[PDB]
């Protein structure tokens, strides 16, 4: 990962602005929201900005708190074979407890009541996977 | 200050989001770190975003752990009321220490040595805030 990490460093000096350290997390596949990203950042940063073992430790960390779109998504196909584009709000509830560990069952039903998403109906799986990404660099 | 809010609440929803938030507070003079804003807003926001009485504790919070542009800049121009430019970095460690606590004694002098200030010299007023509003919207 010292390959990466130094090709996000915009200027050679080993350390990562706090923008640089949110795209790279991106790039390397972590789902969340920024002010969380930015909130790892502010904890574990020196002045100078983030350096390279800072980062590995703050991404495992990010890594463990949080999923992958290629993780939610193979979660969410395996309901969805047929490819109707709707999965039970429920089995997405499942889906979510399962796979991160940055939402409650409280902030769950809080995002649902926010998408206007009833817990005894179904979910649009391309929208829902929209607005969340949506979201999700907003808050 | 609901004035202002709402003002700055883009969409009508009674919510900030994060770079709502971060501009809000920046337009009403807090000189802070945008991943300690970005770490405040991520502890103290629903999933549908920071509402006024979240914002009034957080900006008041914020206010204390921070400084202002007049706040600073009356402090430098006290020392240097001949106009001459420069100011010891020993009493711009004064300063600091004295009018927000987001630096400790240990981040003063990183972020001296940062800059290029050596501790018994002086420092060039202009470029100094000019470098820290810089680093601080970076990191
Ligand atoms: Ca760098
Ligand atoms: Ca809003
Ligand atoms: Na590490
Ligand atoms: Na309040």
């Amino acid at each position: 990962l010292k390959e990466s990490f130094l090709l996000f460093d915009g200027d050679g000096d080993g350390y990562l602005t706090l923008n640089e350290f949110e795209s790279l997390v991106r790039v390397l596949g972590v789902v969340m929201e920024t002010s969380a990203i930015a909130s790892t950042y502010n904890s574990n940063s020196k002045v100078r900005g983030m350096s390279y073992e800072l980062f590995t430790s703050c991404f495992s960390q990010l890594k463990t708190k949080s999923f992958n779109k290629d993780e939610i998504k193979t979660a969410i196909n395996v309901l969805d074979k047929d490819k109707k584009g709707f999965i039970p709000a429920i089995e997405l509830r499942r889906i979510l407890s399962t796979i991160g560990d940055n939402m409650e069952q409280k902030e769950i039903t809080d995002l649902f009541t926010f998408m206007g998403i009833d817990e005894q109906g179904v979910v649009k799986v391309d929208d829902f996977i929209n607005q969340d990404n949506h979201h999700h660099h907003h808050h």
